[PDB]
């Protein structure tokens, strides 16, 4: 499909063990499908990122070439996502 990838910080890079995550997604695959996607990568992720409800942390800032992104928003071949923790 279309490939992009994560970049990770601070605790999140801990836990994936990498600062850089590629990702492969269907072609109308919006962010939150491209952070599922991470997050299969890296399970471990998974607390770090979605509460009990599934819905993500208050103050994660999500990113889409270099602008915060929604999780509704449309991705693309190429994007470089990055996935900070709280400031
Ligand atoms: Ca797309
Ligand atoms: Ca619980
Ligand atoms: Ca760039």
């Amino acid at each position: 499909g279309a490939h992009m990838e994560w970049k990770l910080f601070a605790d999140l890079a801990e836990v994936a063990g990498s600062r850089t995550v590629r990702v492969d997604v269907d072609g109308d695959a919006t962010v939150g499908d491209a952070l599922d996607a991470l997050v299969g990568a890296h399970p471990a992720l998974e607390s770090r990122v979605f509460g009990d409800d599934g819905e993500l942390y208050d103050h994660i800032n999500v990113l889409r070439n270099g602008e915060a992104a929604a999780l509704g928003e449309a991705t693309a071949a190429g994007d470089e996502l990055a996935l900070f923790p709280p400031v």
